[PDB]
């Protein structure tokens, strides 16, 4: 394989003001922030991200290793990592993406979301799916909740807590145990976790069920134990109300027992840019046709602010 040349950022905590929690979850506890670069006359907005447990060394390890992946990435639709703050516990640092995760967005704005930005979302998870794929990154967490929203127009991927390289001729990743989002990984993942680059696939398609639903959860109700067996007999999620027979195709497409025979995210970019050149022809929605601080002076997006 080709070597890494990434470079890994470590940040001073004198560098950080104004750090604010965002959020606590699953996903640990988020703050955010500013980091000032210090000299640089620029206060880039952040998002820091440490674990809800303790200095475990095991915690260390694992986040060190998101670091890893996300210090490798740079794409418009992939949230890169800032730096790392060497802290008690590993600090992640990166972009601070202002309306949260696309899950609660379409949660909170159902009644003003229309099928341009529905489809061209789908379009934009596609390209950074796409990226991954030519970085030989498969996700193994791609979700709604793993979907960051910039602005209503600019969407990226994130949370590489579960992401693996593969080799240069190495084609799958077998795992081991471990709590793995059931309902959104491939029937092969379950039975025998596999996982790859068309596995993803299987989870993007569940991902864009979650928008087109504005936010349902997937097979609401079903315990977990219980996937493989209904997947087996040839079940899916059901078709959204504003869903076209097209994009619900596309959506089966991403869940055929054959893995090879799914669409390749290459091809979800252009199916669905296609569409979003007529939105309202793929998208059946009622009214779609109607539908901070003081330091500011020298804000600068994390986008504009470049090595
Ligand atoms: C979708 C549901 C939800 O509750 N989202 C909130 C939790 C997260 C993790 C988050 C981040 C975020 C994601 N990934 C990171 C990786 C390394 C370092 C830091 C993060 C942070 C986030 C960001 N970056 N901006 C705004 N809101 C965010 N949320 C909310």
């Amino acid at each position: 394989e080709a070597p890494n040349q990434a470079l890994l950022r470590i940040l001073k905590e004198t560098e950080f003001k104004k750090i604010k929690v965002l959020g606590s979850g699953a996903f640990g506890t988020v703050y955010k922030g500013l980091w000032i670069p210090e000299g640089e006359k620029v206060k880039i907005p952040v998002a820091i991200k440490e674990l809800r447990e303790a200095t475990s060394p095991k915690a260390n390890k694992e986040i060190l290793d998101e670091a890893y992946v996300m210090a490798s990435v740079d794409n418009p639709h992939v949230c890169r990592l800032l730096g790392i703050c060497l802290t008690s516990t590993v600090q992640l640092i990166t972009q601070l993406m202002p309306f949260g995760c696309l899950l609660d967005y379409v949660r909170e704005h159902k009644d003003n979301i229309g099928s341009q930005y529905l489809l061209n979302w789908c379009v934009q998870i596609a390209k950074g799916m796409n990226y991954l794929e030519d970085r030989r990154l498969v996700h193994r967490d791609l979700a709604a909740r793993n979907v960051l929203v910039k602005t209503p127009q600019h969407v990226k991927i994130t949370d590489f807590g579960l992401a693996k390289l593969l080799g240069a001729e190495e084609k799958e990743y077998h795992a081991e145990g471990g709590k793995v989002p059931i309902k959104w990984m491939a029937l092969e993942s379950i039975l025998h976790r596999i996982y790859t680059h068309q596995s993803d696939v299987w989870s993007y398609g569940v991902t864009v069920w979650e928008l087109m639903t504005f936010g349902s959860k997937p097979y609401d109700g079903i315990p977990a134990s219980e996937i493989s067996s209904i997947l087996e007999k040839g079940e899916r999620l059901p078709q959204p109300p504003i869903c076209t027979i097209d994009v619900y195709m596309i959506m089966v497409k991403c869940w055929m027992i054959d893995a090879d025979s799914r669409p390749k995210f290459r091809e979800l970019i252009i199916e669905f840019s296609k569409m979003a050149r007529d939105p309202q022809r793929y998208l059946v929605i009622q009214g779609d046709e109607r539908m901070d601080e003081e330091d500011m002076d020298d804000v600068v997006d994390a986008d504009e602010y470049l090595i």
